[PDB]
């Protein structure tokens, strides 16, 4: 909920940040 919120304001993304939120970033 506040991760993509997060990334709405602090950015523009959808499925990245979304799919991107689950995934285990580098």
């Amino acid at each position: 909920d506040p991760c993509y919120e997060v990334c709405l304001q602090q950015h523009g993304n959808v499925k990245e940040c979304e799919e991107a939120c689950k995934h285990p970033v580098e």
